[PDB]
């Protein structure tokens, strides 16, 4: 499984602490779970700017998931989401920083709230995406296709809805069980 993944994670003043504390718990589980394999992870903030919390460089060194995200500050601004997916795709994925030229590139966007931006992301369309919209601003079918234009398709594949950020774990759990 030689795969580039990015965790873009929501940072913006929406999210209370025990929430944003779920989010960044999700993202070590996950790479916990993956060490002993040939992925590779980074991880961005974003909320009114966006922030490089560890690259694929800084990941390799140690694998420690709890200490690449021991340092994280919790923006609590807007939510501009084009333009993160845009740094993402042309400050991110970087054989300078430590992404792999044959390495499969995924990205994965964590966010609970409609983008306060907007932009052309075409910058991405050689990266695999998917989204997780968590909670109740994402009740809608209106809201939630919102974020389509975000992922691959098909939208139903590439589309993650979770009522409650309590339902990661489910997510975690149903994600690990494809991998057999
Ligand atoms: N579906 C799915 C997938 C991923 C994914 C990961 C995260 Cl963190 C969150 C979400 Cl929404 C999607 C992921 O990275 N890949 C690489 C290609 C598609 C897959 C395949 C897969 C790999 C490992 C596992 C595990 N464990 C499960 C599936």
């Amino acid at each position: 499984m030689n795969v580039d993944l990015v965790f873009l994670f929501d940072g913006s003043m929406s999210l209370q602490p025990d929430e944003f504390q779920k989010i960044l718990d999700f993202m070590k589980d996950v790479m916990k779970k993956l060490s002993n394999t040939s992925y590779q992870f980074a991880a961005v903030q974003f909320s009114t700017s966006y922030k490089t919390e560890f690259d694929f460089s800084d990941y390799v060194k140690r694998k420690d998931p709890d200490a690449l995200l021991k340092h994280v500050k919790h923006m609590l601004l807007l939510t501009n989401t084009f333009g993160a997916i845009n740094y993402v795709a042309t400050e991110v994925f970087r054989e300078e920083l430590g992404a792999r030229p044959d390495a499969t590139k995924v990205l994965i966007i964590i966010t609970d709230g409609e983008a306060t931006d907007s932009g052309n992301i075409d910058a991405a369309k050689d990266i695999i995406r998917y989204i997780i919209g968590i909670g109740k601003h994402f009740q809608t079918k209106e809201s939630q296709e919102t974020l389509h234009k975000f992922a691959s398709k098909p939208a139903s594949e590439f589309v993650k809805i979770l009522d409650t950020f309590e339902k990661l774990k489910d997510l975690f759990t149903e994600l690990q069980k494809k991998i057999y």
